[PDB]
């Protein structure tokens, strides 16, 4: 991922969504788009985005339905033109099969989330977020989301999945992440507030990315 | 609702899911519909189906995402017309108070979802499904979802919960859960494919309802 920075694209307004990802495009080569966005303008946002930007889209919907919606879910996104969907682990083994199954047909990436970065993560979803990375890897998932809010938890993911998988992570700027830190265990880290409500958004990503070369 | 009986609508084109809403409106007043039909048609169609058939609708969407963004999506979902927003609580209190705020500003409803229907759901929801239910009744959530699939844990949903609460319940029928049973202690059950992808979905609603009706 360039510069290992991937842009959370949580406007709601496809004039803003695509003025500050247009101000940042020189900094990054991915943008995750989420449901605060598609909903608002639809799932055409997305080609629209990738044909104008050329940048790669993580579907950032971390799918937690039963096995036959998740699928339903995966071909719409894929069908869209994302290159990634993001998938929470939580509901288990066959929920997760699913999604792989569709990206395998369709050539496309899942990007499993293990551990969320927010503080309600720590009531039921930490305690499992170990054996929900052992299940990716007996699954052949090579992409995963793990929490930035907690560098020990990242490296015990990191651990887990090994070096050879591709490991991105949240929750960096707003939430209370560092990316240097971040980095010492992710791939790449995902910014969304930090940058795309700052009176500069170039600046901000500049800024980041100024102090990630440096590691 | 209407017989108790939700219709999940999660057929992906726009004309087959009008057709067979339309021909089971006289069985149902309330329908659940999801990503995969506001993923491929967008989001206007509920406000299209709210208009046309003048039924209540549950958007399924199963939020699991920071408060923040829960926020976000709960804010585009009643804007577009959704009366209730289903909500998973295995992310934790805050995710789902995001929630919460958001149908409390705009008048709408949440629907906790605590233990899912699919085998999967054995892995890690299902363990902390009654922590998930009880955390709901602290928050002051009214309205639950809770597996046909499994009764025995419907019932246990239903004693946390106790009988002053809402509690809808889908696995009837494709994923092996009975009506008559799931009635036993939830208010009303969701159904799809049993019913959408029927040769003669208002006869299939018919049959569910004749069951019903014998309880």
């Amino acid at each position: 991922v360039m510069n290992r920075l991937i842009l959370a694209m949580d406007l709601m307004n496809r004039d803003d969504a695509l003025r500050v990802t247009g101000e940042v495009r020189e900094y990054i080569d991915t943008v995750k788009i989420g449901y605060p966005l598609v909903l608002s303008e639809g799932m055409d946002i997305i080609a629209e985005f990738r044909k104008r930007f050329g940048c790669r889209i993580i579907a950032a919907f971390k799918v937690a339905d039963i096995p036959e919606t998740n699928e339903k879910i995966c071909r719409a996104t894929f069908k869209a033109g994302a290159d990634a969907i993001i998938v929470h682990g939580f509901p288990g083994a066959d929920s997760v099969r699913a999604c792989l199954n569709v990206a395998e047909e369709m050539g496309r990436e899942v990007f499993l989330l293990t551990e969320m970065s927010h503080p309600g993560a720590e009531m039921f979803i930490q305690g499992a977020a170990d054996e929900i990375a052992r299940m990716g890897v007996d699954l052949g998932v090579k992409n995963y989301v793990g929490p930035s809010t907690r560098p020990e938890r990242l490296s015990r993911l990191r651990e887990i999945i090994g070096q050879d998988s591709f490991l991105i992570s949240p929750g960096v700027g707003a939430q209370g992440g560092d990316p240097g830190e971040t980095l010492r265990f992710a791939d790449a880290i995902i910014v969304g507030r930090s940058i795309y409500l700052a009176d500069n958004p170039a600046a901000a990503a500049a800024g980041i990315i100024e102090s990630i070369k440096d590691l």
